[PDB]
């Protein structure tokens, strides 16, 4: 149906490659970056459903431009990934009006419905 793309911005091939094959094989958009620089402006384009940062950038700690999507897209359900050092930091951060997030690695089968969970609270 394709009623709730989701977009990647990882600095990994493993890393993007498994929120893409999730996508992939559903009836949902997979877009995967490099840059969150490149990402942020990727929103005005058709503006996604959910996206999912694996924070992997060496100038951006992948909430920077994270904190903006909350003033520009704050109904717009978004998740983290990390798990090592970030959650301390992304608990109290990302709780500034976040989904919760998932942290890194993890099984492609608990995120591929964790998506679903942000695109379906408004469908459902």
């Amino acid at each position: 149906m394709q009623r709730g793309i989701v977009w990647v911005v990882d600095d990994d091939s493993s890393i993007r490659w498994v929120l893409e094959r999730a996508l992939a094989g559903a009836g949902l958009t997979c877009t995967t970056f490099e840059n969150g620089n490149e990402v942020l402006a990727a929103l005005a384009s058709k503006t996604p459903d959910v996206l999912l940062s694996d924070i992997r950038m060496p100038g951006m700690d992948g909430l920077a431009l994270l904190k903006q999507i909350k003033q520009r897209h704050p109904m717009l359900p978004v998740i983290i990934m990390t798990a090592h050092s970030d959650l301390d930091a992304a608990v109290s951060a990302y709780q500034q009006g976040a989904f919760d997030y998932l942290p890194k690695p993890f099984d492609i089968d608990e995120a591929v419905a964790l998506v679903e969970r942000a695109i379906s609270h408004y469908q459902e």
